[PDB]
């Protein structure tokens, strides 16, 4: 059972939620954690969703090696690279790196495979793990030294096509968070300071954690332009016979998405799992005490299960004899199962079951015949309700502002700011260092420049420099 | 085109088939290979099959870290372990190993999670890669330094329930090979010398490669007994409050299965992929050297076949003749080619050619979906049954040690009555090695579940002592 309160010590709440729900087991190698089945089933759901969707785009899965040779890799990231130096007691002739990301592993093959327009677009993805020796404080799911992800890497004849894929993938990430995990996200573009330096333009979806006021990057999708094509000699011949550079994209999203879901929907009793990604949508609990009707309770439970499955409802009967009914309520609650159905002798006689929804704790008396459609209705309710409350909290957490003098107070309130900005280079660093300084007495950075821009009245000035502002940019402390 | 003949230069045939089909891309780190979509799709297919099946048994997926501390890992195999000693320019406090297998990572967690009979059975699996710095020559799929696999590790209150699971998992590996890959395998028990030394009994599915006469272990399923439970202190209180040791199993199968399938079904033109796992089951080739008439029809045919869950691609590439395309998709092993030219358009028919035999069929458009489903089932089954007959043509039943070298020289396995005493296996290994020299060694592959009749008073082929069971032996991978 969870005892830390979400609104008091947040980090201790998160730790308790993930351990006691049996999502995570701690591990002796710092920054790495065991994903137990209750968390893994969720990853399988979002994984199957994203994967199905990219397959409709013609993206194919592959698998490239987890090792890259020193010299290929080495053609502020260097301190993060894990190096294999020995096999048994023998030193490798040359040390070898574990993949922090796969550009240096995939792009030489791309140069080889692409010869003409007939070879494009090339669209590949892989699901795998990557290793980065993160210097920031690690946190399960959100920042780990080994994490699971997919990375997609595509190559196109033209920028327009490449860019169209960038946005398509970004929309899939919106759907992963918003439609599967009921977590709202803001699409936007990274500032010049925050974008992937290997690319032309980096797009993102950004989420927000109210309890610590932290913005967090949810996924990423890069228009790479042609710089990688120039670096790796990825060229093709047009249908006219000339040699052209390819236009590339890459995109990735990780098990971080699970941590974001946990933090968003969790409460003081622990986990709350959105029905769309819950492996157990409805747990059925037989109420057994003093031998009253034991066999008839269990029988109708099996009957209800079969009925609910016809409607594609994912149902588990917890008929384990070595646990009390009250232990079961607690167990499945801390685990965040969206609906609990209880069946004792009193309920049995009536042709009804008592059903409790995990998000609000509301109980329903429902007749056996109304079950399938009532539960489907409740599950859409839960899913939509989880999302809309999270959305309202996201919007309560963002403050529209005009001047730097408004910044520090908004941060103390654990909010982000949407502020007009000239998008100058020195600016962001200045702002980072200064909010850094005022906080110590930490830093605030740009999260993104939202795609959805409020109007910009003529003559409005950059909130920091005083110069003419360009667009509204979202800022805050972040992960 | 593939030019090395499969029977005459098998090693070069293999390399040619996997590269020219675009399954595999070579790579600068030894024993590591890129798996391109044409190969990877097949992996997703067998993975989806095996995963769906173990989920029916209540096995649940998880992900344990790829790193294990030196202290945990070291609680024979030592030279194979890859060690990380630095991050960037900084030395670690102690070296950390990349997982060559996950026992030392999982079993301490199991010792914590298992306290009571009600925690049992515990049934976990993971899909991941493992790394082993193999000393033997690397071979794409069959023996790689990084490989993809699943490993299942379970714990039970009793040996009986553990053994039940061992056998159910082994039956699933038989299915993975025989049903998905159309590769016949032989269930068996490993000898004392060949079993996992950390377990009580190892079961296996064994396959045969006729072109080089070598047996190859296809997958493995172990009754671990209680020794890991002693080692890691995995105990539970039973119903009476008594501390008991759990009974364990583990099992694994790798991307090696893809290479076994390639070798089993390939021919001189290249790959033949069983319809149940092919990325493309039906390639539609328009006979063109556009107005929209032929392509238009190809799209309609595709749509109609996709309605029947047939995986289709139209090869509408501009720069290539039909004959070039035929060969291209043959080398890739697409089981069915659908040809559509002006004469076909004119007659409402399409010509279909199956990759395994080259038989051609004239089929009306209306009939395509049902006839192609039926051809795919016929191809899948016919691949299996021809490979099955080749497996059994590759095994010689013998009585005496003098029958051995002639059998091995015919690139055949041998089935012989064996007394199963510990020392004779090593002796047979050494003796067949030395005779070969005049990887030549003959070892046991498995003691098959399917035991041929054993006449009363039959002697061990080697020691002459009384013979227990028939054992299958051969050169192997
Ligand atoms: N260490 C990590 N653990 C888990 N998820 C991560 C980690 N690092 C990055 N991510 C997520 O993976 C996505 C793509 O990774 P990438 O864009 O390479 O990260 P990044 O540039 O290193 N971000 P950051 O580490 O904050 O500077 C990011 O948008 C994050 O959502
Ligand atoms: N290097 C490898 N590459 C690909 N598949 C492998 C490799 N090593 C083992 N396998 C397969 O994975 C299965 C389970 O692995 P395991 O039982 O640990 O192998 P093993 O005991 O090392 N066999 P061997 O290396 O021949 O002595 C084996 O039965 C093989 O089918
Ligand atoms: O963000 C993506 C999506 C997946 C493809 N890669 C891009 C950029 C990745 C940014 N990134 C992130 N982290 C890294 C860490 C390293 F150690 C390293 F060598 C490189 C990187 C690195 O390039
Ligand atoms: O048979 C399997 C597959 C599923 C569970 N794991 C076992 C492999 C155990 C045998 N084995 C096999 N190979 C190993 C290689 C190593 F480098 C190492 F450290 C350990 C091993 C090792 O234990
Ligand atoms: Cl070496
Ligand atoms: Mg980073
Ligand atoms: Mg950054
Ligand atoms: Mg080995
Ligand atoms: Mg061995």
């Amino acid at each position: 059972m969870v005892t830390a309160k979400k609104d008091e010590n947040f980090s201790e709440w998160y730790t308790q939620a993930i351990v006691r729900s049996e999502m995570i087991e701690y591990y002796d190698i710092s920054g790495c954690y065991i994903m137990r089945p209750w968390a893994f089933h969720i990853w399988e759901k979002v994984q199957r969703f994203f994967d199905d969707e990219i397959k409709k785009m013609g993206v194919e899965n592959s698998y490239f090696p987890m090792f890259v040779s020193r010299h290929k890799l080495e053609k502020g990231f260097s301190p993060e690279v894990a190096w294999v130096t020995h096999y048994g007691d023998s030193p490798l002739p040359e040390k070898i790196a574990i993949r922090p990301t796969s550009e240096t592993i995939m792009y030489p093959a791309y140069a080889k495979w692409i010869r003409s327009h007939r070879d494009l677009p090339l669209k590949l993805n892989q699901w795998c793990s990557v290793v980065r020796w993160e210097f920031k404080q690690p946190t399960p799911f959100l920042r780990t030294r080994e994490f699971l992800w997919q990375e997609g890497h595509t190559a196109h004849a033209t920028e327009e096509e490449a860019w169209e894929l960038v946005l398509d993938i970004l929309e899939l990430y919106r759907r992963w968070y918003e439609e599967c995990l009921a977590v709202p996200v803001i699409k936007g573009e990274k500032s010049e300071g925050e974008k992937f330096a290997g690319g032309k333009k980096t797009t993102t979806v950004e989420a927000f954690i109210p309890e610590n006021g932290r913005g967090i990057q949810a996924a990423t999708s890069h228009l790479l332009g042609t710089n990688f094509a120039k670096m790796f000699e990825i060229e093709f011949e047009d249908e006219e016979g000339h040699k052209r550079l390819v236009h590339q994209t890459s995109w990735g999203c990780t098990t971080r998405s699970l941590g974001v879901m946990i933090m968003t929907h969790g409460d003081d009793k622990g986990l709350v799992i959105p029905p769309r990604v819950a492996s157990v949508q409805v747990v059925i609990i037989p109420i057994l005490f003093k031998d009253e009707n034991t066999g008839e309770i269990l029988g109708k439970c099996r009957e209800l299960k079969t009925m609910l499955e016809k409607a594609d409802i994912r149902v588990r009967i917890d008929d384990r004899s070595n646990y009390t009914p009250g232990w079961k309520y607690n167990h499945w609650e801390v685990k965040g199962v969206p609906l609990r159905l209880e069946l004792g002798p009193k309920d049995l006689a009536k042709g009804t079951a008592r059903v409790v929804r995990r998000d609000t704790g509301e109980a329903y008396q429902i007749s056996w015949a109304d079950l399938a459609p009532k539960l489907l209705e409740l599950m859409e309710g839960i899913q939509r309700s989880l999302f809309e409350k999270a959305k309202a909290r996201l919007h309560e957490g963002i403050e529209k502002i005009s001047t730097f003098d408004e910044v520090m107070p908004a941060l103390n309130r654990k909010h982000l700011v949407l502020a007009p900005w000239c998008e100058d280079p020195e600016s962001e660093e200045q702002i980072k260092k200064e909010t850094q300084k005022l906080s110590e007495i930490g830093a605030m950075k740009t999260l993104c420049i939202p795609f959805d821009q409020p109007p910009m009245p003529e003559g409005t000035k950059c909130f920091y420099t005083g110069k003419p502002a360009k667009r509204w940019t979202l800022w805050g402390r972040s992960y």
